[PDB]
């Protein structure tokens, strides 16, 4: 198995789908399989979109490189680097530990997390682990984006708004979500804990209400990752920032976003006056959601077994505005999911 | 003290110097001072360029907000967040540890580092801690950028090329440096250890020899941070990579690079075919260099005492190419340092 075979597998997928599939996607796919036979683990190790993985794995099996039977088994030696093992086990490779947050936020958060609303398919939900939420807020603490600040959270199954308000740092936290269950849980917690936290039912496909335009110092979001979803979550966030010196925090996966789309998103940030100051890949680990067998890619999977441990992860990005972002505050029409999206 | 005051201080410096100093850099300056009275620690905690810190501190002192004596003490209550304290102590906030590197690389590297060339002012040198070098290489291991790859290191006081070769993963490592001491040390270690590591004296202001153009899969550099220096080091890096799927690792400070410059660099990268896949801020810690009293900023400092612990830090950026970068291979003419540079 030589280099050209990786190139040819990628070109085949490219020809069949119109998607930006490269030879290095194939390399990554093979690399992961040097370390595991389990499909979900292969996804986690690969750093390739699940939309790409399926036809790549098919192409590799058509060439006799891969056996697809109860597992994914490499049948040949391959020109692909094996996954490294250098993640710091103390912080799960984050660099940040949420346990250190003020106000005993970590212990108080874990109590509330035990009663959180289940992730539902109606809103593409799937929350990160409590440690992930707390570390996300710890990053914001470290960069000075919580204390005395006005914080907006756009979608909050992760309960970032709650963790942030439990630290005792923000001036106030406002959460928007389409799901009344999330809104109500946050309002309940806000009342019981005496927090300056408010939550509102709002669908981000509609314009942002004028009270929230250029009114915040800091936003958090873990958005739907089609370009329209990026616009509706991250563009609203940028519109919500007062301007220069304000910060945003964004969750971004490989599972549903190609490196080509990573670049497009980075261009979108730079052209709207932002700059990236942190990008910690694999920072968030997601809890398995109940609706996995009803998601888009399920029927395509070569092995179909419910996952028993976490597999879906995302990066944390920190951005800062160098000037006010003057984005159109229009309705977003059309699908927030794109062709790369597979777990909705 | 109100937010308007922070804006005023910033505008004064901006007007006096022509540099892009904003209110948030003042806020960051003040926040650091809430946490420490030590100048070097204030620089570390600020995430602001030293070029900006000097005139911000002086402006704060003229306003009766800062006392400068044997330390730096705030004289009023200020609207600035304290930097948080959530970095993982096990990995020094990096999320990666060099210890599990293959080949006994960590232990072997530490032996060699005991005999390394000391940093000299003639080449603006200052090496990272041995664990920083090893962590950098471990990030590359984790991303599949070592095993069987062709590795170029552009500037190597950090000895990244030696650490990478010690893993036994690369197919070969080539190092370029203008300092013959660095080159000779690497040649010496390569022969002693029998590694596929070579080094060459090369001034990166001159064109890259053809043999190294589009020849490599991975590059590492920790560059001079004026725009010309970024062209001489990172641009040559980009030109050295074969193309799509090849990676680069770049060190980038706040101490000598403003966020306006960070954005211009990120633009430069996206426009020439790259995408950022990691940006771990504060990843590298630098050892203190012997010529600190002879560096540009020393006479300006409001308090002058030699540092006793590390203070100068940089981010580690991983980029990947989405396509070949066809940059010009011309002479770089002019100063690699710019007005934001202060440690040369
Ligand atoms: C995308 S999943 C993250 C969060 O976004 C919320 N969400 C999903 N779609 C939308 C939408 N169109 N507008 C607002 N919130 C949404 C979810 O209910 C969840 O809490
Ligand atoms: C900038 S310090 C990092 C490394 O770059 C090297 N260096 C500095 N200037 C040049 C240059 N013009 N060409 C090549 N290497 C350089 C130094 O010797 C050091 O090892
Ligand atoms: N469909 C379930 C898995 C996708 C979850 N997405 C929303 C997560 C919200 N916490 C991932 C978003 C990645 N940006
Ligand atoms: N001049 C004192 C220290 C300079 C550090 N610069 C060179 C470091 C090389 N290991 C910083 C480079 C930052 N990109
Ligand atoms: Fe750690």
């Amino acid at each position: 198995v030589n280099k050209e075979a990786l190139v040819q597998v990628a070109e085949e997928v490219r020809r069949a789908t119109g998607l930006p599939v490269g030879w290095r996607d194939v390399e990554r796919t093979l690399g992961a399989l040097r370390a595991t036979r389990d499909l979900w683990e292969a996804v986690r190790l690969s750093r390739v979109p699940l939309r790409f993985l399926v036809p790549i794995w098919e192409g590799l099996a058509r060439r006799g490189l891969l056996r697809v039977e109860e597992g994914l088994d490499l049948l040949a030696e391959v020109p692909a680097p094996r996954p490294g093992e250098a993640a710091c086990p103390a912080c799960e490779g984050r660099g940040l530990v949420g346990e250190r947050l003020p106000g005993r936020a970590a212990e108080r958060f874990l109590a509330w997390a035990k009663e959180r609303p289940e992730a539902i398919q109606d809103f593409d939900q799937g929350y990160v682990t409590p440690e992930s939420t707390l570390a996300r807020v710890a990053l914001a603490w470290n960069w000075g984006d919580l204390e005395g600040k006005e914080v907006l959270v756009l979608g909050d199954d992760d309960l970032t708004g709650l963790a942030a308000a439990l630290t005792g740092l923000p001036k106030r936290v406002v959460v928007l979500d389409a799901d009344p269950r999330i809104v109500r849980f946050l309002e309940r917690a806000a009342k019981a804990e005496g927090l300056p936290l408010e939550a509102h039912v709002h669908d981000l496909r509609e314009p942002l209400p004028e009270a929230w335009v250029h009114a915040f110092h800091t936003f958090f979001t873990d958005p739907v990752e089609g370009p329209l979803g990026l616009q509706a979550f991250v563009g609203r966030g940028l519109l919500a920032l007062e301007g220069e010196g304000c910060a945003g925090y964004v969750g971004l996966t490989h599972v549903e976003a190609s490196l080509a789309k990573w670049a497009d998103f980075q261009r979108f940030l730079l052209e709207n006056g932002a700059v990236i100051t942190e990008l910690r890949d694999g920072f968030h680990v997601y809890e398995n959601w109940g609706y996995i067998e009803q998601m888009r890619a399920w029927p395509w999977l070569p092995v179909k077994r419910r996952p028993e441990k976490p597999w879906y992860t995302s990066a944390l990005i920190r951005l800062e505005l160098l000037r006010r972002a003057d984005l159109e505050n229009a309705r977003v029409e059309g699908d927030l999911q794109d062709e790369e999206a597979t777990t909705y």
